[PDB]
């Protein structure tokens, strides 16, 4: 299970592009139950994260997104709930 955030990398959040690609963010949610999805056609990064992660991993890792300027949009909560 995993809630997918559609992040967009552009002059706004292009700081996020390589953040998600970083060794830290490559793994962070993947080991929790979610993962990364890059849609490089337009510059979107869909982060799937289950609310079954620890609140730290939920809040602060989806916030790691925002730390990178990455903007979070709700694709779907826990694999399309």
């Amino acid at each position: 299970e995993m809630t997918r955030l559609m992040v967009t990398e552009k002059q706004e959040s292009k700081n996020f592009s390589k953040m998600a690609k970083s060794q830290s963010f490559s793994t962070r949610i993947e080991e929790l139950g979610g993962s990364i999805s890059f849609l490089t056609e337009t510059g979107v990064t869909m982060i799937e994260l289950p609310k079954t992660v620890s609140e730290h991993d939920m809040d602060q890792l989806l916030h790691d997104i925002l730390a990178a300027g990455g903007v979070v949009g709700l694709d779907s909560e826990v694999k399309l709930a």
